[PDB]
Order: C-alpha cells, then structure tokens, then sequence
C-alpha cells in the first residue's frame, strides 16, 4: 500500500471505502479499494483479474500484506447516478439511454457466458467516460430498488437472470428520471414491485408459491399497463423493458438475446456532456 498516494475518497464501496489514488511509482491515476483473508476469496478475486472486456471495469491488481486484500482498479470520471442527477432537467437523450442499455447487456453477456455474476447492479456502479464508454464495476465481488423478485422472496441460488432484472430497473430510470421501485424496507422493495407488474402467481410463474419467503397472505395486486410505467418510451423499448422484468427467471430474457431486440437496430455510440 505504500505505493500508493490517496488522493480521495470516492465512495464507501460494499466491503470497503474506495479511494482515487495515484501509483507513486507507475504514476498512474487508480482506484483503490480497501476491503474489510480467506484463501478461498484470494483465488476467487484472482480469477476476476483475468475477465478483461471493454464494458468492464479493469481489476489491474490485487494487493495481499499485511493479512489486508485492496484491490486496484482502472480509474473512471463519473458513475451513471451522478450523470443521471445532473442531466435530471432535461434528461439523458434516448440515443444515449440506448448506447448505455446496449453496452452494459454486452459486459453481462460476457461476464455470465463466463459463469460471473454481478448480483448487485445500481447507478453508481455504472462507470461512465468522456468517450461514450460505460463499464460495469464489482462484478464477481459479491439499496434494494435494484434486487430481483426471486432474492426478495428467499431464492438462494439464483441465476444470472438477477443482473437482468436490475439492468431494467436502470433502464427505466434512465428513461423516466425516478427510480422504477424505490422500496425502504425488503417486504416495501416486493410490495412495490407487485404494485406495478401485479402479484406474482403459479401462472406467470411456476414455483413461486413454493419459495422460502412467499406467503398466501400478500396482498393480490393486478398488473399496470408499461404504457402508464415509462412514458415515453417506445413500443420496442418497452417491449424490452417488459422482457428483462419478467418474473420468472427462467422466462426473463438473456443478455445475449436482448442484444438482438429490435429496439438495438438503430443503436449509435454517442458522446455525452460530461462536467469533471
Ligand atoms: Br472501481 C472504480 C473506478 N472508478 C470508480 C468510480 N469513479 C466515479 C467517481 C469518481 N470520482 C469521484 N466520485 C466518483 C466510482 C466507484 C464507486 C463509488 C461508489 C460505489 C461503488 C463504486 C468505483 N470506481
């Protein structure tokens, strides 16, 4: 750690703080994160390093001493809830939303054809360039507006179908400027949820009455109309949207398939307004 230079403190990540600090040495400009071992975490961080794709976040090194673990990661300007809060007036332009949507789906298809969960997508774990570039940060490592409705209600080994469902909690937001489900409490998190997509039953999805934390007495919530839930969003956009929240994880769509929507067929790559 010695050769390292704290900068700043740019987040209090999920195991521990993350700093900007510059390599006293390489003089490389880093982010540095503190967890906060167990051998078995060492070899499964160590495999993370190898998972190089241009919609992920570099994991450059991984410091053991001192029995401490930090982690070095490619530095990034600014994470999508700041760029969200300060395009809040007028809104990320729907080319850009979609150049996001389609980036971020090509990070989770490779990650999970690499068998690598992320597990807890959000905002501020989207890390944005001034070259149009999003990555995902955290993935493989592991607010609850983001979980999907098999983790609420007790599923303990849920699929890649989770990173899916938060993608398209993001997605809405980005489309709406208000967070699709922003519960304060796990059973507030589902209530909201059933609210708006309608109580899950054995008909849109098969085994849910069954799972450890389902009870009979939930309230019995019909569906909104998507029409009402992103306005204005598309057709194809919400076509999509309505796929990635579906609430069977088997009937969720892929990242690999939603790559193919229609809703990608004009996709571009455009370049944002960033203030540093
Ligand atoms: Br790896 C990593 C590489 N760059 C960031 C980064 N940069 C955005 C930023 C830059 N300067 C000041 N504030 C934010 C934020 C977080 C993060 C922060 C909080 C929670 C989770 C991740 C992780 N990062």
């Amino acid at each position: 750690m010695e050769n390292f230079q704290k900068v700043e403190k740019i987040g209090e990540g999920t195991y521990g703080v993350v700093y900007k600090a510059r390599n006293k040495l390489t003089g490389e400009v880093v982010a540095l994160k503190k967890i906060r071992v167990p051998s078995t975490a060492i070899r499964e961080i160590s495999l993370l390093k190898e998972l190089n794709h241009p919609n992920i976040v570099k994991l450059l090194d991984v410091i053991h001493t001192e029995n401490k673990l930090y982690l070095v990661f490619e530095f990034l300007h600014q994470d999508l809830k700041k760029f969200m809060d300060a395009s809040a007036l007028t809104g990320i332009p729907l080319p850009l939303i979609k150049s996001y949507l389609f980036q971020l789906l090509q990070g989770l298809a490779f990650c999970h054809s690499h068998r690598v969960l992320h597990r807890d997508l959000k905002p501020q774990n989207l890390l944005i360039n001034t070259e149009g570039a999003i990555k995902l940060a955290d993935f493989g490592l592991a607010t609850l507006w983001y979980r999907a409705p098999e983790i609420l209600l007790g599923c303990k080994y849920y699929s890649t179908a989770v990173d899916i469902w938060s993608l398209g909690c993001i997605f809405a937001e980005m489309v709406t400027r208000r967070a699709l489900f922003p519960g304060d409490s796990e059973i507030d998190q589902l209530f909201r949820i059933f609210r708006t997509l309608g109580t899950p039953d054995e008909v849109v999805w098969p085994g849910v009455t069954s799972m450890p934390d389902y009870k009979p007495s939930f309230p019995k919530w019909a569906r909104q109309d998507f029409s009402k839930v992103v306005p204005p969003l598309d057709e194809d956009g919400r076509s999509l949207l309505s796929q990635m929240l579906h609430y069977d994880p088997n009937k969720r769509i892929s990242a690999k398939a939603a790559l193919a929507h229609p809703f990608f067929q004009d996709v571009t790559k455009p370049v944002p307004h960033l203030r540093l």
